[PDB]
């Protein structure tokens, strides 16, 4: 009756905090397998991406495996990159609708609670500091950090992000847009109330200038360069902009009109 669906929770998370959201697929969707993956839960969660990619591959290649019309994908915050990088690299990963639930898609750059605990003597213009180096390219956060202002190192630095992005060339860029154009939808929730990612746009691949003007998708040469076939899933009607004014971060997988509007209609 409906695919199978898996979870992929951001930051400091578990399949706790998806109770709601299970709970709105199974009123909806009577009968829908939904699998809230534990992987990566609390301050493990701090982990490089890359690990937490191959962590999540190993998981999901059996659920998708049994899937014979495919998997959908539902993907908070954090690990809306995660997934993203994840339908990069796997060829034969046969996920129909990848729903990134309020991700930094195209990075972070701004100050947080979260930032703050963590980083108590930083700013969002001081973190390149620390994220760009070796070891802070070790720690999850850091994976993303785009700071607009010192592109050079972070082109140079950043493992995760620059890499998935085509930014910085590597010798699977081909083959990884390849395999994130297998996708069959990408829906793209956000909104202009979150008040986490930074800029909040980074959900429909939009992000700050030099001047900290914040440009749309568009106008970044990640799109007209189709580094990552962004361009390709636009022109295909594969990209679904889905953006909501009334939500805070915390909310996006809490809110019954969010899933009835921008969620259930892509989980077929």
């Amino acid at each position: 009756s409906y695919k199978p669906v898996i979870v992929v929770h951001g930051l400091f998370d578990s399949s706790y905090s998806f109770r709601h959201l299970l709970e709105y697929i199974n009123e909806t969707h009577p009968g829908t397998v939904v699998t809230v993956l534990d992987l990566f839960d609390g301050r493990e969660s701090l982990r490089p991406l890359w690990e937490q990619v191959q962590g999540f591959r190993e998981a999901v290649v059996p659920i998708m495996a049994k899937a014979p019309q495919g998997v959908h994908l539902i993907c908070y915050s954090q690990g809306g990159l995660v997934c993203r990088a994840l339908l990069s690299v796997m060829d034969d990963h046969n996920v129909d609708s990848f729903i990134s639930l309020s991700s930094p898609q195209m990075g972070q750059y701004g100050d947080t609670d979260y930032l703050k605990w963590l980083f108590p003597t930083s700013m969002r213009s001081n973190l390149y500091r620390i994220c760009y180096s070796p070891w802070g390219q070790e720690f999850s956060i850091c994976n993303y950090w785009h700071d607009p202002h010192h592109d050079d190192l972070y082109l140079n630095a950043s493992s995760f992000l620059a890499l998935i992005n085509g930014e910085r060339d590597h010798p699977n860029a081909t083959v990884w847009r390849k395999n994130f154009l297998r996708v069959g939808h990408l829906v793209l929730i956000g909104g202009p109330d979150d008040g986490v990612i930074t800029p909040w746009q980074s959900s429909f691949f939009g992000f700050y200038d030099a001047n900290e003007t914040v440009l749309e998708m568009e106008e970044q040469l990640v799109y007209l360069r189709d580094s990552f076939g962004l361009k390709t899933l636009l022109a295909r009607g594969a990209i679904v902009r889905c953006p909501m004014a009334g939500i805070s971060h915390t909310a996006w997988h809490s809110n019954r009109t969010l899933y009835e509007t921008c969620i259930e209609p892509w989980l077929s």
